[PDB]
């Protein structure tokens, strides 16, 4: 038998695009005798369609309408024809979507609502670590550091009174960078607020981290974690995309903490499978969290994939051992 | 024309057989003029099926089975009989679903997903409900009280030492009462904690708050809410108690719980609805028990109870709740 597996992408989600090349780098990298892919592919208007595979642009590609059911009796994907109908029972449900409604815990609802098991974390912490004012009160409780924050939803006025630049505005729940600006003078701050809002009706602003940016990849369920090389931002697109450098030249000390930190969060959000933990690292030498990744870019230049094999875990590797997590228990 | 509401009731969950009395309440209370309802049983095994109507043994008469889809391109129901298929367009979806998968931001995945307006509160205000111990996270942010809590999964050793007694186990996501226990020595603790895993691998421990119980249902979007009557468990779970309404304390302390309860509301981001549980000191303080995101609508139930004695009948708080997740 091959194991069939549902490969989700695309998504009604302002990283789409950035999913399409996740899935593709994944299709690349999955050998002969074990898996039997079923590439589903969502369109920027919310249409589910199974497809030959991901790339651009698919659509235009020979594409059959199909859902992931929630329903159990069927564990897998109807598949609508015309008024006809097809069963097809999955084994696995890979979900290579990133952003709005694919880290969010949206298709981890419709995927516990199917019993088939799958890949990354759980709805609860994809929902904790979609909204970075929510990771940093649990981060904070398992004493790891944040960065200072305040927070703005449509019914609330700014509280600039209190505010000292240079600053971070974001929309609360975003990635790649989409909504976030740094202002440094008040008057460049409701324009920033506004940005940030055609992405998130609730603004998050921080107070500005002086360090470098460190990134772990993190894997594993539960207690066992293990993580990749430590990365190091060198030198409007975002951190995926930005120049990095593999090892980060950083004390070795430096590192184990990185990474027993990113470690300690990954446990106390309660994330499962993988992550990718964005840190800051003051010249004191302290830790400060950034983000947490949970379904992090998978793309030729995406950072988590460059930080797992300069550890010895090549791209198949870390999709067998995806595959096996998810069907852990 | 009428307005589709879908109505999901049942779902794979501890609490299948009050949902479906809470579907069979709503379901008395949409009028004849407003409403064409379509009544999705998901079975204690997790099938979907469009029936004649919530109660019994629904799953026994006139099922088709259909599932709401997550396509944004149908806005509603796919019915699949004989291997052909229907599509009904829904205007609204009303998850009357308690428990596992219906208030942990399981349902709201599948419907944030179809891009259909629901009642109720969101993936996010849900999960963070769902599991209490997340829910003290943010309250104590609020800057409101809770009880002092510990938390342990199947990996981890209960902290025997830092406890004090009476105790509460509970599943750390779970609700009408299932796995809860109070434990008296630390010799029962164990067996309290294999009961409540029965349910949740992580579990949560409380130490014991000494006080009246203290009921508050909740209606509204972001900061414009409204609130029931304020209900007192006189003194198989909460909902089926004993309870007073209205409760019997000071004017003061029951400014001060309805102003808890929306605070709590809003910091949680709750929406449509929810039932906050409260704990009321004898020295005139509030702790945090529980916030229901879609509470028990029996007929025994204590949201209903509280919001007809306030004057919204039954009807009046379905028509509300609807307005509110199509405005
Ligand atoms: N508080 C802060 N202090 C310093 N720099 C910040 C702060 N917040 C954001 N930044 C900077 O701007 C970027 C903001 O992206 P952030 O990770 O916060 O949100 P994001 O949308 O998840 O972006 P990404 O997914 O690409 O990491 C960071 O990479 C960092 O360069
Ligand atoms: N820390 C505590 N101190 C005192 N009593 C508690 C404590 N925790 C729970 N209880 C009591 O035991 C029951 C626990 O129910 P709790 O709200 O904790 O979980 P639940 O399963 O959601 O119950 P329900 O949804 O029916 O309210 C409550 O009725 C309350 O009386
Ligand atoms: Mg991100
Ligand atoms: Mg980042
Ligand atoms: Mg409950
Ligand atoms: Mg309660």
């Amino acid at each position: 038998s091959h194991m069939k597996i549902g490969i989700i992408f695309g998504g009604v989600s302002e990283e789409h695009d950035i999913s399409v090349k996740s899935a593709r780098e994944v299709a690349t990298h999955l050998g002969t005798g074990v898996f039997e892919p079923f590439y589903l592919g969502i369109t920027k208007s919310g249409a589910w369609q199974l497809c030959d595979g991901p790339g651009e642009n698919w659509e235009d590609g020979n594409c059959r309408p199909a859902v992931l059911s929630p329903d159990r009796s069927v564990h897998g994907l109807l598949v609508l024809e015309q008024g006809k109908y097809e069963t097809i029972r999955l084994d696995l449900v890979l979900p290579v979507l990133h952003g709005k409604l694919g880290e969010d815990g949206a298709i981890q609802g419709l995927l516990e609502l199917s019993g088939i098991p799958y890949v990354g974390c759980d709805i609860q912490s994809s929902a904790l670590c979609m909204d970075k004012s929510l990771t940093y009160l649990v981060a904070r409780s398992a004493g790891i550091a944040t960065p200072n924050f305040w927070t703005v939803t449509a019914d609330e006025k700014i509280p600039t009174d209190q505010l000292t630049y240079p600053v971070f505005v974001k929309p609360a729940r975003s990635g790649s960078s989409f909504g976030v600006s740094k202002v440094a003078r008040e008057e460049d701050l409701q324009g920033a607020v506004e940005a940030a809002r055609e992405y998130d009706s609730k603004v998050l602003i921080e107070e500005a981290v002086i360090g470098t940016e460190i990134g772990c990849a993190v894997m594993g369920n539960g207690p066992e974690l293990i993580t990749g090389e430590v990365d190091q931002i060198t030198l409007e697109s975002g951190s995926d995309n930005s120049a990095v450098t593999v090892p980060a030249d950083i004390s070795t000390t430096s590192r184990s903490l990185v990474q027993d930190t990113a470690k300690a969060v990954y446990r106390a959000l309660g994330c499962r499978g993988l992550s990718r933990v964005d840190l800051f690292l003051t010249e004191d030498g302290k830790v400060v969290l950034n983000e947490v990744n949970t379904f992090p870019g998978m793309t030729s230049y995406s950072r988590y994939p460059r930080m797992m094999t300069a550890a010895g875990l090549s791209r198949a590797d870390v999709i067998d051992r995806l595959v096996s997590l998810a069907l852990a228990g």
